[PDB]
């Protein structure tokens, strides 16, 4: 997160750190006690999956393995459409006061809406420097109409575009597949921007999360 702050303790009890063994490889948020939900992009054998703190390899907070995946079917690696992927725990995460799902969407949230994304990705760019506690932008959501001037034809129907006009404030390397909230709900995750990280005016991108909500739930669902 460029040019963010150091997020409230404990306002953000669903961020997770998806780690390569030791070391941030992506974002996560959790949306159930046994599932977390990411880019596709950030796809792994395996995660060691951080729960229940702000601060990044924190050694007292629980990480629970995890190896199944479920990449949305139409993910591109070309032009990252449909970046989005669940990924199963080994063993389900206890709630507290420190670890709480996220409130899935029903509603897309239109342009103009304030919105908060939160991850441990650098605060630098291109020159990286990775923080210990979990940093916070706020932005706001983008028409298609608008990010397109910028982003032409690399924006599909189902990426949604925040940022903050003249404004230096969005994400960067390490914050991937973590949460963008707006109004109590999941509105994002943070799929890709421009490099350099924080440019004025360079929107972040991001899975609308609203559009894929009977994947979502076909996927995770454990009855029927």
């Amino acid at each position: 997160i460029i040019d963010g702050y150091k997020c409230k303790e404990g306002s953000h009890p669903w961020q997770v750190a998806l780690l390569k063994g030791n070391q941030l490889h992506c974002g996560g948020v959790l949306v159930d006690k046994y599932w977390v939900l990411t880019a596709a992009h950030c796809k792994m054998g395996q995660y060691q999956v951080q729960l229940g703190s702000d601060k990044i390899g924190d050694q007292s907070a629980q990480k629970i393995k995890a190896t199944k995946s479920f990449r949305h079917p139409g993910y591109s690696t070309k032009t990252h459409v449909n970046d989005i992927m669940l990924v199963r725990l080994d063993e389900p995460v206890k709630m507290s006061s420190k670890v709480e799902a996220v409130q899935l969407p029903e509603h897309c949230e239109p342009p103009g809406t304030s919105c908060t994304v939160s991850g441990w990705g650098t605060t630098t760019s291109p020159d990286v420097t990775f923080p210990s506690d979990l940093m916070c932008s706020d932005v706001k959501l983008i028409s298609s109409r608008e990010c397109k001037k910028v982003y032409k034809d690399l924006l599909g129907k189902t990426m949604l575009c925040a940022g903050i006009p003249d404004s230096k404030t969005n994400t960067c390397n390490g914050d991937s597949g973590g949460p963008l909230v707006c109004n109590d709900t999941l509105q994002g995750l943070v799929s890709w921007g421009t490099y350099p990280c924080g440019q004025p005016n360079d929107p972040g991108v991001y899975t609308q999360v609203c559009k894929y909500k009977r994947w979502v739930m076909e996927t995770m669902k454990t009855h029927r």
